[PDB]
């Protein structure tokens, strides 16, 4: 009951100012779990279980969407210790995160770059209507599962129950957030959520990230370091509106003609995961 009497704890994964997260196995069926740690004291945001309950932002938030959907990663349970929390995460092999992937295969093929970003979209739009908001969309936070072709969400400790009204706070990714927050340190959390997308897109299909200033990101003008066609070009220069009511829905996002006739996650795999080059 107490943890390691359920689970088989393995080497380190990885870690950040989110935690440290270990390989593990469960005891019973050898499933494959990841076991995240984080400190009471590095925590800054807590929350109520739907049962009244003590417990950091990320618990609360992993459980609104861990159901089937296979877009986020599963919170499968936690613990409590004196001095933290461990969160026991489903964990798919072979897996790599969009960021190494970008690293090692740089600027993606725009059918690839359009089954990815379409994966994560239905992603983000899975937890939105979970009223949860990620707040740290990003290629690092997103994991590749190689066989299946689907990609997931992961590390919500960022994130915040979703709401309509104006969020003044914001720990995610600064060359992520939106001019709004840079220049007046306020947001709305859809919009601001399509402005990381958009920068998400362009460091698909660029193999970077498009500024790395405050004074670029205030200035919106966006430069295409590699061959983009007009069509993913204008998706990217729309999510990157520095108006957010200039910025598309995510509607308007998936109904865009590029993004139409998305690969099946199985066959974006077999097209280009199952492969050397």
């Amino acid at each position: 009951e107490p943890l390691e009497s359920q689970y088989q704890v393995g080497p380190l994964l990885g870690s950040g100012g989110f935690g440290s997260v270990y390989s593990g196995i469960r005891v019973s069926d050898n499933l494959p779990v990841a076991i995240k740690h984080v400190e009471k004291d590095r925590i800054s945001d807590w929350g109520e279980l739907p049962n009244g309950t003590r417990v950091p932002m990320e618990v609360v938030l992993l459980k609104k969407v861990s159901s089937g959907f296979s877009g986020v990663i599963r919170l499968l349970d936690w613990f409590e210790r004196p001095d933290s929390f461990v969160l026991i995460l489903e964990r798919p092999e072979p897996v790599q995160d969009l960021f190494d992937f970008i690293t090692e295969r740089g600027a993606l093929q725009e059918e690839l770059a359009r089954s990815f970003f379409w994966q994560v979209l239905e992603a983000v739009r899975h937890c939105h209507n979970c009223g949860v908001l990620h707040r740290d969309i990003k290629d690092e936070n997103i994991l590749i599962d190689l066989n299946r072709g689907e990609l997931k969400l992961i590390d919500f400790g960022s994130g915040a129950l979703l709401k309509d009204t104006v969020y003044t706070d914001f720990d995610g990714t600064r060359v992520y957030s939106p001019p709004e927050w840079i220049r007046y340190h306020r947001y709305h959390g859809r919009s601001a959520a399509v402005w990381s997308l958009g920068i998400l897109l362009y460091d698909m299909v660029c193999g970077d990230i498009p500024f790395e200033h405050d004074e670029e990101i205030i200035r919106g003008q966006v430069f295409f370091r590699q061959r983009v066609s007009s069509e993913c070009q204008h998706l990217i220069r729309w999510c990157l509106a520095l108006r957010p009511s200039d910025r598309p829905t995510f509607e308007e996002i998936q109904n865009h003609p590029w993004m139409q006739d998305v690969l099946l996650p199985q066959e974006t795999a077999e097209i280009h995961l199952h492969s050397l080059s």
